[PDB]
């Protein structure tokens, strides 16, 4: 399940940054960055492999890709937000 509505404003900014390079389409900082993201737990809405594609948030400092993502849905204006490593999400609100 979705864990509710997110603003942009009140996430990190490198969930800004992010957002920004999947609006330019890239280059992105991991070549992996775009990969179809399985859903495999079912934490967000049932839907065909290829409609998700999950992107990195970078974490300060970190040596690793960290805990922060951004999981694309095809609809327009759906993405969500996860800090702790796919175990929740929030729906992303570029409104606010």
């Amino acid at each position: 399940d979705v864990s509710g509505t997110v603003c942009l404003s009140a996430l990190p900014p490198e969930a800004t940054d992010t957002l920004n390079l999947i609006a330019s389409d890239g280059p992105f900082p991991y070549s992996q960055d775009g990969v179809t993201f399985q859903n495999r737990e079912s934490v967000l809405p049932t839907q065909s492999y290829g409609y998700y594609h999950e992107y990195t948030v970078i974490t300060p400092g970190a040596r690793t890709r960290g805990t922060r993502r951004i999981i694309t849905g095809e609809a327009t204006q759906e993405d969500y937000y996860t800090g702790d490593h796919y175990a929740t999400f929030s729906l992303i609100d570029q409104t606010c």
